[PDB]
């Protein structure tokens, strides 16, 4: 119900979210039946972590462990945790931090201009699976070919690109035949896996891994810098105290809200929770971007990098947070510090009002994001 779905700028919950919110926080809409929209953010916390809610859309390939539930999900999940040690997450950081200054290096060598999206915010998303995934140099080109294959926009598979899933079947043989460093050499070789994955399995993480991430990140990253180009006196905030950019992230994370249009629940059960009657398999799905706007939580819930840090729902909550919540960190860490700290007065090559939103996509962010420098 694209009321729901479509967000008219960055800096409102859609006026349809804000009509549900008020009736209550867990309420029920009408799709085509009635689903439940959450819109608080104590109940989005409690639906989470509840266990009377499935994530799977179609029970009440396989390795592909977010529409699943415990006890199956758990096993995958610890397998991937697992290999999140704290070796990955500190070369991962140092890759990170080279990627982010390669791009920038790459846009100022190039003029005073550029599109954000092409040069920045899809290619530092981009690089850094490859790293995780433990592509080669030599495969990226052919590795950011076909994962730019998504038009418009998002897919599982893949229904049966294969091209990617053929490149991943050459990487995992490749990755049993010579294990490196990463999380598919890891998984194979050091995770300990009883019974051992299988190449679906192998197959399918990773590119859960790459679509969960990607999107997700690039939107952050190019949504952040427009929503900071629109609010120079949080731009300024964020370059000008570099050491309050953890806080910063947070804030951004918490007010952009790019899950769109949620986190989507199903109910195992008949149940009752927080006195609605909900049947069997009706779906619930939590608003990410109105949730944490909660006014109950946050009195004032408009932007501060100010802000200190306290829990937020952009990254999920309880048995499915992101895997990737700390590399997302990371890079929106490193990405955002280097382009206000090295691009000199930056600002929007065009008027606000012209630059192009996302909103026949899941995942809500920006298409073009042209700036200048200088
Ligand atoms: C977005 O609608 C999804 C959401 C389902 O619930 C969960 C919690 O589990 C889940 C799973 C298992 C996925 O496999 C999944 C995928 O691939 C994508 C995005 C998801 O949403 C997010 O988690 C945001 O981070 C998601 C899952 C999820 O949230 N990647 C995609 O490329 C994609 C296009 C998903 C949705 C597609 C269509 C909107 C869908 O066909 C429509 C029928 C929807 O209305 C939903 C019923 C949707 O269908 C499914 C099973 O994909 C489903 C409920
Ligand atoms: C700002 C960046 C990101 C945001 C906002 C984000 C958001 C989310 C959210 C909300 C979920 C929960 C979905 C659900 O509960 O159904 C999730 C799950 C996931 N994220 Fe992310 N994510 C980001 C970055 C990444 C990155 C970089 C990775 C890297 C691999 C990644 C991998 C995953 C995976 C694997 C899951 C599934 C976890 C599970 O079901 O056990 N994410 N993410």
């Amino acid at each position: 119900p694209p009321e729901f779905v479509r967000r008219e700028d960055p800096f409102h919950v859609p006026p349809a979210l804000v009509a549900v919110s008020e009736r209550g926080p867990v309420a029920r809409a009408t799709l085509a039946d009635p689903f439940w929209l959450v819109s608080g953010y104590e109940e989005a916390r409690a639906v989470l972590s509840d266990p009377r809610f499935s994530s799977d859309r179609f029970q009440y390939r396989a390795g592909s462990f977010i529409n699943m539930d415990p006890p199956e999900h758990t096993r995958y999940r610890k397998l991937l945790t697992g290999q999140f040690t704290v070796r990955r997450i500190r070369e991962l950081g140092a890759r990170i931090d080279e990627i982010v200054a390669g791009r920038v290096d790459a846009m100022l060598a190039g003029g005073t201009t550029a599109d954000l999206m092409t040069e920045f915010a899809f290619p530092a998303p981009s690089l850094m699976i490859c790293e995780l995934l433990g592509v080669r140099y030599e495969d990226r080109a052919e590795f950011q070919q076909r994962a730019s294959a998504l038009l418009q926009m998002n897919a599982p598979v893949a229904e049966a690109a294969d091209a990617l899933r053929a490149f991943m079947q050459a990487l995992v043989t490749d990755k049993r035949a010579n294990p490196a460093g990463d999380i598919i050499s890891g998984l194979i070789h050091h995770a300990g896996a009883d019974p051992a994955l299988t190449d679906d399995e192998l197959i399918n993480i990773a590119n859960l891994l790459l679509i969960a991430g990607y999107d997700t990140t690039a939107s952050m990253l190019g949504l952040g810098i427009f929503v900071l180009l629109q609010r120079p006196a949080q731009l300024a905030t964020l370059r000008d105290d570099p050491s309050r950019i953890a806080d910063a992230v947070e804030e951004l994370l918490r007010y952009l809200s790019v899950v769109n249009p949620g986190i989507f629940r199903f109910a195992k059960e008949d149940l009752e929770f927080a006195g609605e009657h909900i049947p069997a398999g009706s779906t619930v799905v939590v608003s990410v971007v109105a949730t944490n706007r909660d006014a109950r939580h946050w009195p004032d819930p408009d932007l501060d990098l100010t802000r200190p840090r306290g829990p937020h729902l952009a990254f999920g909550h309880g048995v499915h947070q992101c895997l990737g919540q700390q590399l997302a960190r990371m890079e929106m860490q490193a990405g955002y510090a280097e382009l206000l700290r090295r691009l000199p007065n930056v600002r929007l090559a065009v008027p606000p009002e012209e630059v192009p939103l996302r909103n026949d996509m899941l995942t809500y962010g920006v298409h073009s994001l042209p700036i200048a420098w200088d």
